[PDB]
Protein backbone atom coordinates (compact mmCIF):
# COMPACT_ATOMS: atom_id res chain seq x y z
CA UNK A 1 0.00 0.00 0.00
CA UNK A 2 1.73 3.59 -1.40
CA UNK A 3 1.43 5.85 1.24
CA UNK A 4 -1.19 8.12 0.74
CA UNK A 5 -0.63 11.80 -0.55
CA UNK A 6 -1.28 14.44 1.87
CA UNK A 7 -3.66 16.04 -1.04
CA UNK A 8 -5.92 12.99 -0.78
CA UNK A 9 -8.67 12.76 2.15
CA UNK A 10 -9.04 9.87 4.73
CA UNK A 11 -12.42 9.05 3.62
CA UNK A 12 -12.08 8.24 0.20
CA UNK A 13 -9.88 5.94 0.31
CA UNK A 14 -10.75 1.98 -0.41
CA UNK A 15 -7.73 0.05 -1.38
CA UNK A 16 -9.03 -1.63 -4.40
CA UNK A 17 -6.93 -4.04 -6.43
CA UNK A 18 -7.37 -3.96 -10.05
CA UNK A 19 -5.02 -6.99 -10.42
CA UNK A 20 -6.55 -8.93 -7.55
CA UNK A 21 -9.96 -8.16 -6.40
CA UNK A 22 -11.19 -9.50 -3.50
CA UNK A 23 -13.65 -12.00 -4.70
CA UNK A 24 -12.80 -12.33 -7.91
CA UNK A 25 -13.79 -16.09 -7.36
CA UNK A 26 -17.24 -14.52 -7.65
CA UNK A 27 -16.65 -13.26 -11.11
CA UNK A 28 -14.78 -10.26 -12.41
CA UNK A 29 -17.50 -8.36 -13.09
CA UNK A 30 -18.90 -8.83 -9.78
CA UNK A 31 -15.68 -7.92 -7.77
CA UNK A 32 -14.96 -4.84 -9.23
CA UNK A 33 -19.37 -4.05 -8.95
CA UNK A 34 -18.20 -3.74 -4.97
CA UNK A 35 -16.88 -0.10 -5.86
CA UNK A 36 -20.83 0.89 -6.44
CA UNK A 37 -22.42 -0.25 -3.61
CA UNK A 38 -23.81 2.61 -1.41
CA UNK A 39 -21.36 3.42 1.04
CA UNK A 40 -18.60 4.00 -1.64
CA UNK A 41 -18.20 7.54 -3.32
CA UNK A 42 -17.88 8.09 -7.02
CA UNK A 43 -14.34 9.21 -6.41
CA UNK A 44 -12.11 7.11 -4.29
CA UNK A 45 -8.19 6.52 -3.59
CA UNK A 46 -6.50 3.59 -3.60
CA UNK A 47 -3.39 3.15 -2.01
CA UNK A 48 -2.75 -0.09 -4.02
CA UNK A 49 -0.46 -0.57 -7.49
CA UNK A 50 1.71 2.97 -6.37
CA UNK A 51 -1.63 4.79 -5.57
CA UNK A 52 -4.22 6.17 -8.05
CA UNK A 53 -7.76 7.57 -8.35
CA UNK A 54 -10.60 5.28 -9.33
CA UNK A 55 -14.21 6.95 -10.94
CA UNK A 56 -16.63 4.17 -9.82
CA UNK A 57 -19.93 6.04 -11.65
CA UNK A 58 -20.92 6.26 -15.43
CA UNK A 59 -21.60 9.96 -15.28
CA UNK A 60 -17.77 10.61 -13.83
CA UNK A 61 -15.97 7.79 -16.17
CA UNK A 62 -17.66 9.54 -19.39
CA UNK A 63 -16.85 12.77 -17.96
CA UNK A 64 -13.08 11.98 -17.34
CA UNK A 65 -13.23 10.69 -20.82
CA UNK A 66 -14.64 13.52 -22.45
CA UNK A 67 -12.08 15.92 -20.64
CA UNK A 68 -8.43 15.23 -22.95
CA UNK A 69 -7.17 18.50 -21.44
CA UNK A 70 -7.24 17.72 -17.76
CA UNK A 71 -7.24 13.69 -18.09
CA UNK A 72 -4.38 12.71 -20.59
CA UNK A 73 -3.62 9.85 -22.22
CA UNK A 74 0.24 10.26 -22.13
CA UNK A 75 0.45 7.45 -18.94
CA UNK A 76 -2.78 5.47 -19.86
CA UNK A 77 -1.91 2.36 -17.43
CA UNK A 78 -1.64 1.34 -13.90
CA UNK A 79 1.11 0.97 -12.66
CA UNK A 80 2.78 4.31 -13.38
CA UNK A 81 6.00 2.47 -14.89
CA UNK A 82 3.64 0.46 -17.35
CA UNK A 83 2.03 3.87 -18.38
CA UNK A 84 4.98 5.39 -18.87
CA UNK A 85 6.66 3.15 -21.08
CA UNK A 86 4.09 2.35 -23.49
CA UNK A 87 4.27 4.85 -26.67
CA UNK A 88 1.44 3.08 -28.82
CA UNK A 89 -0.79 5.21 -31.39
CA UNK A 90 -3.00 6.49 -31.18
CA UNK A 91 -3.84 5.31 -27.37
CA UNK A 92 -0.79 7.71 -26.08
CA UNK A 93 -1.46 10.57 -27.75
CA UNK A 94 -3.80 13.14 -26.89
CA UNK A 95 -5.98 15.76 -29.56
CA UNK A 96 -5.24 17.21 -31.19
CA UNK A 97 -2.28 15.69 -32.76
CA UNK A 98 -4.08 12.08 -32.07
CA UNK A 99 -7.33 13.16 -34.01
CA UNK A 100 -5.53 12.09 -38.03
CA UNK A 101 -3.78 9.56 -36.46
CA UNK A 102 -6.47 8.13 -35.55
CA UNK A 103 -8.38 8.81 -39.04
CA UNK A 104 -5.20 6.71 -40.66
CA UNK A 105 -6.46 3.86 -38.44
CA UNK A 106 -9.61 4.13 -39.49
CA UNK A 107 -8.85 3.48 -42.92
CA UNK A 108 -7.31 -0.22 -42.05
CA UNK A 109 -10.40 -1.48 -39.56
CA UNK A 110 -13.35 0.79 -40.55
CA UNK A 111 -16.87 0.00 -40.98
CA UNK A 112 -16.52 -0.37 -44.69
CA UNK A 113 -12.88 -2.92 -44.53
CA UNK A 114 -16.07 -4.56 -41.43
CA UNK A 115 -18.79 -5.32 -44.62
CA UNK A 116 -15.79 -6.14 -46.88
CA UNK A 117 -14.38 -9.16 -44.63
CA UNK A 118 -17.79 -10.22 -42.99
CA UNK A 119 -18.19 -13.62 -45.43
CA UNK A 120 -14.40 -14.57 -44.65
CA UNK A 121 -14.96 -14.14 -41.01
CA UNK A 122 -17.61 -16.51 -40.96
CA UNK A 123 -15.56 -18.82 -42.69
CA UNK A 124 -12.95 -19.39 -40.05
CA UNK A 125 -15.57 -19.29 -37.40
CA UNK A 126 -17.03 -21.77 -39.49
CA UNK A 127 -13.75 -24.14 -39.86
CA UNK A 128 -12.78 -23.99 -36.40
CA UNK A 129 -16.72 -24.49 -34.90
CA UNK A 130 -16.45 -28.02 -37.77
CA UNK A 131 -13.29 -28.58 -36.25
CA UNK A 132 -14.73 -28.96 -32.41
CA UNK A 133 -18.10 -30.29 -33.10
CA UNK A 134 -17.59 -34.22 -32.91
CA UNK A 135 -15.04 -34.17 -30.00
CA UNK A 136 -17.90 -33.13 -27.32
CA UNK A 137 -15.58 -31.15 -25.68
CA UNK A 138 -13.13 -28.09 -25.72
CA UNK A 139 -11.02 -25.68 -23.69
CA UNK A 140 -13.28 -22.73 -25.48
CA UNK A 141 -10.76 -20.42 -24.24
CA UNK A 142 -7.35 -22.34 -25.93
CA UNK A 143 -9.86 -23.71 -28.88
CA UNK A 144 -11.93 -21.37 -30.55
CA UNK A 145 -11.31 -17.98 -28.87
CA UNK A 146 -7.07 -17.48 -29.04
CA UNK A 147 -6.68 -18.59 -33.12
CA UNK A 148 -9.51 -16.02 -33.91
CA UNK A 149 -8.87 -12.94 -34.00
CA UNK A 150 -5.07 -13.13 -34.15
CA UNK A 151 -6.19 -15.15 -37.77
CA UNK A 152 -8.12 -12.04 -38.82
CA UNK A 153 -5.04 -9.94 -38.21
CA UNK A 154 -3.05 -11.99 -40.36
CA UNK A 155 -5.61 -11.28 -42.78
CA UNK A 156 -5.98 -7.56 -42.69
CA UNK A 157 -2.42 -7.08 -42.36
CA UNK A 158 -1.03 -9.64 -45.29
CA UNK A 159 1.26 -11.57 -42.57
CA UNK A 160 1.79 -15.31 -43.50
CA UNK A 161 -0.12 -18.05 -41.57
CA UNK A 162 3.13 -19.17 -40.61
CA UNK A 163 3.70 -16.53 -38.39
CA UNK A 164 0.68 -17.04 -35.81
CA UNK A 165 2.95 -19.23 -33.62
CA UNK A 166 5.64 -16.22 -33.29
CA UNK A 167 3.17 -13.39 -33.30
CA UNK A 168 1.07 -15.27 -30.91
CA UNK A 169 3.85 -15.76 -28.49
CA UNK A 170 5.09 -12.33 -28.74
CA UNK A 171 2.19 -10.60 -27.93
CA UNK A 172 1.02 -12.59 -24.61
CA UNK A 173 4.43 -11.99 -23.63
CA UNK A 174 3.56 -8.53 -23.41
CA UNK A 175 -0.44 -8.76 -22.31
CA UNK A 176 0.13 -11.91 -19.66
CA UNK A 177 2.74 -10.93 -18.09
CA UNK A 178 4.32 -13.33 -15.49
CA UNK A 179 6.99 -11.08 -13.95
CA UNK A 180 10.17 -12.42 -15.94
CA UNK A 181 10.39 -9.27 -18.62
CA UNK A 182 8.81 -5.78 -17.98
CA UNK A 183 6.01 -4.19 -20.24
CA UNK A 184 9.12 -2.30 -22.02
CA UNK A 185 11.26 -5.53 -23.07
CA UNK A 186 8.36 -7.19 -24.23
CA UNK A 187 7.22 -4.02 -26.16
CA UNK A 188 10.55 -3.95 -27.53
CA UNK A 189 10.66 -7.62 -28.56
CA UNK A 190 7.64 -7.14 -30.74
CA UNK A 191 8.55 -4.03 -32.28
CA UNK A 192 12.04 -6.17 -33.49
CA UNK A 193 9.14 -7.94 -35.02
CA UNK A 194 7.31 -5.24 -36.73
CA UNK A 195 10.36 -2.77 -37.74
CA UNK A 196 11.70 -5.20 -40.97
CA UNK A 197 8.18 -5.40 -42.11
CA UNK A 198 7.56 -2.08 -42.11
CA UNK A 199 11.04 -1.12 -43.67
CA UNK A 200 9.90 -3.63 -46.47
CA UNK A 201 6.61 -2.05 -47.23
CA UNK A 202 7.70 1.04 -47.32
CA UNK A 203 9.98 0.31 -50.18
CA UNK A 204 7.43 -2.17 -51.68
CA UNK A 205 4.08 -1.54 -50.27
CA UNK A 206 1.18 -3.37 -50.58
CA UNK A 207 -2.53 -2.85 -49.83
CA UNK A 208 -2.70 -4.24 -46.48
CA UNK A 209 -2.87 -2.73 -43.79
CA UNK A 210 0.55 -2.65 -42.64
CA UNK A 211 1.40 -0.78 -46.02
CA UNK A 212 -1.60 1.78 -45.83
CA UNK A 213 -0.31 2.77 -42.31
CA UNK A 214 3.10 2.77 -43.24
CA UNK A 215 2.93 4.59 -46.23
CA UNK A 216 -0.13 7.11 -44.63
CA UNK A 217 -0.09 11.25 -44.70
CA UNK A 218 -0.56 12.54 -40.61
CA UNK A 219 -1.08 16.26 -39.76
CA UNK A 220 0.06 17.33 -43.43
CA UNK A 221 3.39 14.95 -43.91
CA UNK A 222 4.56 11.61 -44.35
CA UNK A 223 3.93 8.93 -40.83
CA UNK A 224 8.05 8.09 -39.74
CA UNK A 225 8.78 4.89 -39.76
CA UNK A 226 8.64 4.75 -35.67
CA UNK A 227 5.09 6.31 -35.71
CA UNK A 228 3.52 3.35 -38.43
CA UNK A 229 5.75 0.86 -35.67
CA UNK A 230 3.91 2.67 -32.98
CA UNK A 231 0.19 1.69 -34.62
CA UNK A 232 0.62 -1.59 -36.24
CA UNK A 233 1.87 -2.55 -32.45
CA UNK A 234 -2.00 -0.98 -31.48
CA UNK A 235 -3.51 -2.48 -34.39
CA UNK A 236 -2.38 -6.24 -33.78
CA UNK A 237 -2.85 -5.94 -29.61
CA UNK A 238 -6.34 -4.01 -29.84
CA UNK A 239 -8.22 -7.12 -30.70
CA UNK A 240 -6.42 -9.67 -29.62
CA UNK A 241 -7.11 -10.02 -25.87
CA UNK A 242 -10.11 -7.91 -25.50
CA UNK A 243 -11.94 -10.34 -28.02
CA UNK A 244 -10.51 -13.41 -26.96
CA UNK A 245 -11.64 -12.55 -22.98
CA UNK A 246 -15.31 -10.87 -24.32
CA UNK A 247 -16.02 -14.36 -26.13
CA UNK A 248 -15.08 -16.29 -23.43
CA UNK A 249 -17.19 -14.41 -20.82
CA UNK A 250 -19.80 -14.68 -23.42
CA UNK A 251 -19.39 -18.32 -24.01
CA UNK A 252 -19.26 -19.05 -20.34
CA UNK A 253 -22.71 -17.39 -19.33
CA UNK A 254 -24.46 -18.74 -22.41
CA UNK A 255 -23.01 -22.53 -20.67
CA UNK A 256 -24.26 -21.37 -17.70
CA UNK A 257 -27.71 -20.30 -19.23
CA UNK A 258 -29.83 -22.87 -20.98
CA UNK A 259 -32.82 -20.20 -21.16
CA UNK A 260 -30.69 -17.77 -22.61
CA UNK A 261 -29.45 -20.17 -25.38
CA UNK A 262 -32.75 -21.34 -26.04
CA UNK A 263 -33.67 -17.40 -26.99
CA UNK A 264 -31.01 -16.94 -29.10
CA UNK A 265 -31.30 -21.01 -30.74
CA UNK A 266 -35.55 -19.64 -31.36
CA UNK A 267 -35.39 -16.11 -31.96
CA UNK A 268 -31.89 -15.68 -33.97
CA UNK A 269 -32.61 -12.03 -34.96
CA UNK A 270 -31.95 -11.37 -31.44
CA UNK A 271 -28.57 -12.27 -31.76
CA UNK A 272 -27.51 -8.63 -32.40
CA UNK A 273 -29.28 -7.39 -29.87
CA UNK A 274 -27.47 -9.70 -27.17
CA UNK A 275 -24.32 -8.83 -28.49
CA UNK A 276 -24.99 -5.54 -27.06
CA UNK A 277 -26.39 -6.83 -23.93
CA UNK A 278 -23.32 -9.21 -23.59
CA UNK A 279 -21.08 -6.41 -24.25
CA UNK A 280 -22.91 -4.33 -21.21
CA UNK A 281 -22.84 -7.09 -18.66
CA UNK A 282 -19.75 -8.15 -19.58
CA UNK A 283 -17.34 -5.62 -19.99
CA UNK A 284 -13.78 -6.21 -19.74
CA UNK A 285 -11.44 -2.72 -20.30
CA UNK A 286 -10.26 -0.58 -17.45
CA UNK A 287 -7.27 1.76 -18.37
CA UNK A 288 -7.25 5.76 -17.51
CA UNK A 289 -5.80 8.79 -18.00
CA UNK A 290 -3.21 11.29 -15.75
CA UNK A 291 -3.66 14.50 -14.63
CA UNK A 292 -2.06 17.60 -16.73
CA UNK A 293 -2.98 19.94 -14.10
CA UNK A 294 -4.18 20.71 -10.48
CA UNK A 295 -8.23 20.27 -10.56
CA UNK A 296 -10.99 20.25 -9.15
CA UNK A 297 -13.22 17.47 -10.37
CA UNK A 298 -16.61 16.69 -8.57
CA UNK A 299 -15.59 18.14 -5.89
CA UNK A 300 -12.45 16.28 -5.31
CA UNK A 301 -9.02 17.76 -5.49
CA UNK A 302 -6.74 15.78 -7.97
CA UNK A 303 -3.15 16.48 -8.32
CA UNK A 304 -0.99 17.25 -11.36
CA UNK A 305 0.87 13.68 -11.97
CA UNK A 306 -2.14 11.52 -10.23
CA UNK A 307 -3.35 8.56 -11.97
CA UNK A 308 -7.02 8.14 -12.32
CA UNK A 309 -8.40 4.76 -13.20
CA UNK A 310 -11.38 4.99 -15.24
CA UNK A 311 -12.76 1.71 -16.00
CA UNK A 312 -14.71 1.29 -18.97
CA UNK A 313 -16.34 -2.00 -17.68
CA UNK A 314 -18.01 0.07 -14.95
CA UNK A 315 -20.15 2.15 -16.93
CA UNK A 316 -22.73 -0.19 -18.06
CA UNK A 317 -22.52 -1.89 -14.60
CA UNK A 318 -24.13 1.52 -13.28
CA UNK A 319 -27.27 1.07 -11.77
CA UNK A 320 -27.41 4.73 -12.32
CA UNK A 321 -27.09 3.83 -16.10
CA UNK A 322 -29.20 0.33 -16.56
CA UNK A 323 -31.77 -0.96 -13.85
CA UNK A 324 -30.89 -3.96 -12.33
CA UNK A 325 -27.54 -4.27 -13.84
CA UNK A 326 -26.24 -7.73 -13.15
CA UNK A 327 -29.55 -9.03 -15.24
CA UNK A 328 -29.04 -10.14 -18.21
CA UNK A 329 -32.03 -9.56 -20.33
CA UNK A 330 -31.56 -8.95 -24.36
CA UNK A 331 -34.63 -7.15 -24.97
CA UNK A 332 -33.00 -3.93 -23.26
CA UNK A 333 -34.81 -1.18 -24.37
CA UNK A 334 -31.68 1.39 -23.65
CA UNK A 335 -28.74 -0.56 -22.96
CA UNK A 336 -26.16 2.40 -22.14
CA UNK A 337 -22.28 1.30 -21.44
CA UNK A 338 -18.97 2.35 -22.37
CA UNK A 339 -17.52 -1.10 -23.18
CA UNK A 340 -15.64 0.72 -26.23
CA UNK A 341 -14.15 3.62 -24.21
CA UNK A 342 -15.52 7.31 -24.71
CA UNK A 343 -14.54 10.22 -26.14
CA UNK A 344 -11.71 10.83 -28.54
CA UNK A 345 -10.30 7.49 -28.09
CA UNK A 346 -13.39 5.63 -29.08
CA UNK A 347 -12.69 1.87 -30.01
CA UNK A 348 -12.09 2.05 -33.51
CA UNK A 349 -12.31 -1.68 -33.73
CA UNK A 350 -15.78 -1.73 -32.51
CA UNK A 351 -17.51 -2.87 -35.56
CA UNK A 352 -14.96 -5.68 -36.47
CA UNK A 353 -15.55 -6.68 -33.15
CA UNK A 354 -19.27 -7.10 -33.00
CA UNK A 355 -19.15 -8.61 -36.60
CA UNK A 356 -16.38 -11.24 -34.88
CA UNK A 357 -18.92 -11.62 -31.21
CA UNK A 358 -22.17 -11.90 -33.50
CA UNK A 359 -20.91 -14.33 -36.05
CA UNK A 360 -19.37 -16.17 -33.58
CA UNK A 361 -22.42 -16.76 -31.56
CA UNK A 362 -24.36 -17.35 -34.82
CA UNK A 363 -22.17 -19.97 -35.92
CA UNK A 364 -22.18 -21.71 -32.78
CA UNK A 365 -25.66 -21.76 -31.74
CA UNK A 366 -26.47 -23.32 -34.96
CA UNK A 367 -23.48 -26.04 -34.98
CA UNK A 368 -23.63 -26.80 -31.32
CA UNK A 369 -26.99 -25.21 -29.75
CA UNK A 370 -26.41 -27.37 -26.57
CA UNK A 371 -23.36 -27.13 -24.43
CA UNK A 372 -22.39 -26.78 -20.74
CA UNK A 373 -19.30 -26.08 -18.74
CA UNK A 374 -17.51 -29.35 -17.67
CA UNK A 375 -19.18 -30.78 -14.62
CA UNK A 376 -17.04 -30.13 -12.10
CA UNK A 377 -15.24 -27.40 -13.43
CA UNK A 378 -15.02 -24.13 -11.54
CA UNK A 379 -14.42 -21.05 -14.09
CA UNK A 380 -11.58 -18.75 -12.74
CA UNK A 381 -11.03 -15.38 -13.99
CA UNK A 382 -8.38 -12.26 -14.70
CA UNK A 383 -8.20 -8.78 -13.54
CA UNK A 384 -6.34 -6.41 -15.08
CA UNK A 385 -6.46 -3.73 -17.41
CA UNK A 386 -8.40 -6.42 -20.00
CA UNK A 387 -10.03 -8.45 -17.57
CA UNK A 388 -10.67 -12.25 -18.50
CA UNK A 389 -11.42 -15.87 -18.45
CA UNK A 390 -8.52 -18.28 -17.34
CA UNK A 391 -9.71 -21.47 -19.01
CA UNK A 392 -13.38 -22.29 -20.21
CA UNK A 393 -14.10 -26.38 -20.84
CA UNK A 394 -17.07 -26.92 -22.64
CA UNK A 395 -18.90 -30.56 -22.95
CA UNK A 396 -21.58 -31.14 -25.36
CA UNK A 397 -23.10 -34.51 -26.78
CA UNK A 398 -22.27 -34.47 -30.31
CA UNK A 399 -25.59 -36.19 -31.54
CA UNK A 400 -27.25 -32.86 -30.40
CA UNK A 401 -24.95 -31.02 -33.18
CA UNK A 402 -25.01 -30.75 -36.80
CA UNK A 403 -22.53 -29.94 -39.36
CA UNK A 404 -23.50 -27.10 -41.20
C1 LIG B 1 -14.65 -6.60 -27.48
C2 LIG B 1 -13.57 -6.14 -28.13
C3 LIG B 1 -12.95 -4.75 -27.86
C4 LIG B 1 -13.05 -3.95 -26.79
C5 LIG B 1 -13.87 -4.13 -25.49
C6 LIG B 1 -12.25 -2.78 -27.05
C7 LIG B 1 -12.10 -1.73 -26.19
C8 LIG B 1 -11.42 -0.55 -26.45
C9 LIG B 1 -11.34 0.59 -25.56
C10 LIG B 1 -12.01 0.67 -24.17
C11 LIG B 1 -10.60 1.53 -26.14
C12 LIG B 1 -10.25 2.95 -25.60
C13 LIG B 1 -9.03 2.95 -24.68
C14 LIG B 1 -8.70 4.33 -24.18
O1 LIG B 1 -9.54 5.26 -24.27
O2 LIG B 1 -7.56 4.48 -23.67
C15 LIG B 1 -10.19 1.00 -27.44
C16 LIG B 1 -9.42 1.65 -28.36
C17 LIG B 1 -8.96 1.14 -29.56
N1 LIG B 1 -9.25 -0.12 -30.10
FE1 LIG B 1 -10.54 -1.47 -29.24
N2 LIG B 1 -11.66 -2.91 -28.30
C18 LIG B 1 -12.05 -4.12 -28.82
C19 LIG B 1 -11.69 -4.61 -30.06
C20 LIG B 1 -10.82 -3.99 -30.95
C21 LIG B 1 -10.39 -4.53 -32.23
C22 LIG B 1 -10.89 -5.87 -32.84
C23 LIG B 1 -9.53 -3.67 -32.79
C24 LIG B 1 -8.85 -3.84 -34.16
C25 LIG B 1 -7.52 -3.74 -34.25
C26 LIG B 1 -9.38 -2.55 -31.87
C27 LIG B 1 -8.62 -1.43 -32.10
C28 LIG B 1 -8.58 -0.30 -31.31
C29 LIG B 1 -7.83 0.89 -31.63
C30 LIG B 1 -6.95 1.14 -32.88
C31 LIG B 1 -8.09 1.83 -30.47
C32 LIG B 1 -7.49 3.24 -30.30
C33 LIG B 1 -8.41 4.35 -30.73
C34 LIG B 1 -7.67 5.64 -30.51
O3 LIG B 1 -6.73 5.68 -29.67
O4 LIG B 1 -8.02 6.64 -31.18
N3 LIG B 1 -10.20 -2.76 -30.79
N4 LIG B 1 -10.73 -0.27 -27.60
C1 LIG C 1 4.40 -3.83 -8.57
N1 LIG C 1 4.36 -3.05 -9.81
C2 LIG C 1 4.53 -1.61 -9.74
C3 LIG C 1 4.19 -3.71 -11.05
C4 LIG C 1 5.30 -3.77 -11.90
C5 LIG C 1 5.21 -4.42 -13.13
C6 LIG C 1 4.00 -5.00 -13.51
C7 LIG C 1 2.88 -4.96 -12.67
C8 LIG C 1 1.66 -5.54 -13.07
S1 LIG C 1 1.50 -6.32 -14.48
O1 LIG C 1 2.55 -7.31 -14.52
O2 LIG C 1 0.22 -6.98 -14.54
N2 LIG C 1 1.67 -5.29 -15.70
C9 LIG C 1 0.57 -4.44 -16.12
C10 LIG C 1 0.84 -3.87 -17.51
C11 LIG C 1 0.11 -4.63 -18.61
C12 LIG C 1 -0.14 -3.72 -19.81
C13 LIG C 1 -0.13 -4.47 -21.14
C14 LIG C 1 -1.31 -4.07 -22.04
C15 LIG C 1 -0.86 -3.38 -23.33
C16 LIG C 1 -1.57 -3.91 -24.58
N3 LIG C 1 -2.91 -3.33 -24.64
C17 LIG C 1 -3.28 -2.12 -25.10
O3 LIG C 1 -2.48 -1.31 -25.56
C18 LIG C 1 -4.76 -1.80 -25.05
C19 LIG C 1 -4.98 -0.31 -25.34
C20 LIG C 1 -6.49 -0.04 -25.39
C21 LIG C 1 -7.09 -0.36 -24.01
C22 LIG C 1 -6.83 -1.84 -23.66
C23 LIG C 1 -7.51 -2.67 -24.75
C24 LIG C 1 -6.94 -2.39 -26.15
C25 LIG C 1 -7.14 -0.91 -26.49
C26 LIG C 1 -5.44 -2.66 -26.12
C27 LIG C 1 -5.33 -2.14 -23.66
C28 LIG C 1 0.56 -5.48 -12.22
C29 LIG C 1 0.65 -4.84 -10.99
C30 LIG C 1 1.85 -4.25 -10.60
C31 LIG C 1 2.98 -4.30 -11.44
K1 LIG D 1 3.79 6.95 -22.22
Amino acid sequence: LAPLPPHVPEHLVFDFDMYNPSNLSAGVQEAWAVLQESNVPDLVWTRCNGGHWIATRGQLIREAYEDYRHFSSECPFIPREAGEAYDFIPTSMDPPEQRQFRALANQVVGMPVVDKLENRIQELACSLIESLRPQGQCNFTEDYAEPFPIRIFMLLAGLPEEDIPHLKYLTDQMTRPDGSMTFAEAKEALYDYLIPIIEQRRQKPGTDAISIVANGQVNGRPITSDEAKRMCGLLLVGGLDTVVNFLSFSMEFLAKSPEHRQELIERPERIPAACEELLRRFSLVADGRILTSDYEFHGVQLKKGDQILLPQMLSGLDERENAAPMHVDFSRQKVSHTTFGHGSHLCLGQHLARREIIVTLKEWLTRIPDFSIAPGAQIQHKSGIVSGVQALPLVWDPATTKAV
